[PDB]
């Protein structure tokens, strides 16, 4: 009754070019059966909204990666947002929204668009950059960091941490082995920056650890919820912001829309979101027996959703694979949806925004002049260099 395909979605073939494979995973029906990693697939924006919106049935407290924590070891301590249920999610999940909430990202909104002009003005001197390593990369890392409240000296070690942590939700392929190979010196210095000590006043870091008096979290749990933030919240932001500028290089007429209105940047972040969709996959793990689209599936099964597949879905989008700045994007996964819809979501729209914001005033043109490179993660979608020329407005 379920199709069974060979199509590995974590194949470097698959993360070239994965729309033809996302299309016939879609086609193929509502429910599909992956041979190679022994899981169930959903690809339609119908069963993934579904699924993410039943986290009773589709848990993610046995990992939200291919491996199922009640038969491995995790490869380090379950996230205490992210790998947990209701309700040992619930009170976690409301700290780390309170801390990264509306009256913080009014704080800390001037220094984000500041910064974001500024590099742009700083690109533009040079005419000729790489749009990932001088600019997706360079702007979250001149903020992000700065708003944890960590210290200078180790950031270095941020992406190749995130590498690591979106690498290791993959099958055990080369990319998750060498990523764990290398993980330790990386391991080490995030979980130090989670003590209360080394996160300077004022930032989200020192935020979730004066929020452990409450009876939300004890102040053992505040560690591991910094090292929530410094997972998800730097790598995510690059590979958005990617999109975006990537999404504009190749869709000029889209650029000059934006240019026209400035106050479209927020949007056109949200349509990047969609259209690249940076987090590409997510696994639950069923509790029971349930039935998926027609498909019955057993209690302990893994079911990858692909959220950049429902994000082009022909059945949920018109003209799915149009960049539309104007789109309205709302119900789009990209983010999630449900209970562990991105709590940072307001930090990425305000990074993403801002930086839009500053091409939309300062820049007439962005060509791609340089052989693109694509950068392969288990989860991540993005490239690895964008060589592009900026003309000034
Ligand atoms: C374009 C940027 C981003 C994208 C596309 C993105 C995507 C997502 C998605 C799809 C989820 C749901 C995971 C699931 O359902 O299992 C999620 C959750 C999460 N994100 Fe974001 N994210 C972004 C930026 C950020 C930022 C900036 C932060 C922190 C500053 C962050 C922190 C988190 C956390 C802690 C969770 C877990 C929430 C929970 O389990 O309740 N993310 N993100
Ligand atoms: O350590 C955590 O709590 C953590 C780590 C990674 C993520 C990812 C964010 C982007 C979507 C996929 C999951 C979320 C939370
Ligand atoms: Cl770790």
């Amino acid at each position: 009754t379920i199709p069974h395909l060979a199509i590995d979605p974590f194949s470097l073939d698959f993360f070239d070019d994965p729309y033809p494979d996302q299309q016939t995973l879609r086609d193929a029906g509502p429910v599909v059966y992956l041979d190679k990693w022994n899981v169930y697939g959903v690809a339609r924006y119908a069963e993934v909204h579904a699924v993410l919106n039943d986290p009773t049935t589709f848990c993610s407290s046995r990992g939200v990666g291919l491996s199922d924590f009640k038969k491995e070891k995790p490869w380090r301590p379950p996230s205490l947002i992210l790998e947990a249920d209701p309700p040992a999610h619930t009170r976690p999940r409301a700290v780390l929204s309170k801390v990264l909430s509306p009256a913080t990202m009014k704080t800390i909104r001037d220094g984000f668009a500041a910064a974001a002009d500024a590099k742009v003005d700083e690109l533009l001197q040079r005419g000729c950059i790489d749009a990932i390593a001088d600019l997706a990369e360079a702007y979250p890392l001149s903020v992000f960091p700065d708003a944890m409240g960590l210290k200078q000296e180790g950031r270095e070690h941020l992406l190749p941490y995130a590498g690591l942590v979106f690498n290791a939700f993959g099958p055990p392929n080369e990319l998750r082995q060498t990523a764990i190979e290398r993980s330790a010196p990386h391991q080490a210095y995030v979980n130090e920056q989670c003590q209360r000590p080394n996160l300077a006043p004022g930032g989200f870091g020192a935020c979730i650890h004066a929020f452990t008096d409450t009876g939300e979290i004890t102040p053992d749990e505040a560690p591991l919820l910094v090292r929530s933030l410094l997972s998800a919240g730097l790598d995510t932001t690059v590979n958005g912001i990617g999109a975006a500028v990537y999404c504009l290089a190749r869709f000029p007429g889209e650029l000059q829309r934006l240019r026209s209105d400035p106050t479209l940047a927020r949007n056109a972040f949200e349509e990047a979101v969609r259209f690249e969709s940076p987090v590409q996959t997510v696994f639950r793990t069923t509790t029971r027996e349930v039935e998926l689209g027609g498909a019955v599936i057993g209690e302990g099964e893994k079911v990858l959703m692909f959220l950049g597949s429902a994000n082009r879905d022909p059945r949920r989008w018109s003209d799915p694979d149009l960049y539309d700045i104007t789109r309205k994007t709302s119900g789009h996964v990209g983010f999630g949806s449900g209970v562990h819809m991105c709590v940072g979501q307001l930090v990425a729209r305000l990074e993403g925004e801002v930086m839009l914001s500053a091409l939309a005033r300062k820049v007439a043109a962005i060509d791609i002049d340089g052989p693109v490179k694509r950068r392969f993660n288990n989860t991540l979608r993005g490239l690895e260099s964008l060589p592009v020329k900026l003309t000034p407005a």
